[PDB]
């Protein structure tokens, strides 16, 4: 057996300690980012944003069997039990969170925005992601 496949399987530890250095950001993303889905949260703040609009990017890091690619996240849903039309659904959200959300004048406020909508759309779906799904495809995409 391993016993190194605990919540949340992507290696977003080392990504978000580059990401902090590529953007020069505050240093309380490394929780920020990942308490941005805790219940009864609040995560209204810039960082967020660029944590995730950079981390879509760094995909190479998060993936060690190199599975995850931009744009191409359809065999990890599936490792995760995301099959083809879980992922297009997701997918058609991500997408139509671009629209709801004001094209912002701020990358990272925009991709917070998509990123706010993509959960509210998951909660009028009959199913949920694990979030190493959800996370792991905008991030393919944004």
């Amino acid at each position: 057996s391993q016993e190194v496949m605990k919540n949340l399987s992507l290696n977003f530890g080392k990504a978000l300690d580059e990401c902090k250095k590529e953007m020069t950001l505050t240093d309380a993303i490394n929780e920020d980012f990942y308490n941005f889905w805790k219940e009864g949260y609040e995560i209204k703040n810039r960082e967020t944003g660029c944590a995730i609009m950079c981390l879509s990017t760094k995909l190479n890091m998060l993936d060690p069997e190199g599975n995850l690619h931009h744009g191409n996240a359809m065999e990890f849903a599936k490792k995760h039990g995301a099959d083809e039309t879980m992922a297009q659904q997701l997918i058609d959200i991500v997408h139509g969170c671009e629209k709801s959300t004001p094209a912002n004048d701020d990358k990272c406020i925009w991709t917070l925005g998509v990123a706010t909508c993509f959960k509210a759309e998951i909660h009028k779906l009959n199913w949920a992601p694990s979030m190493d799904v959800a996370v792991g495809e905008i991030l393919a995409e944004v």
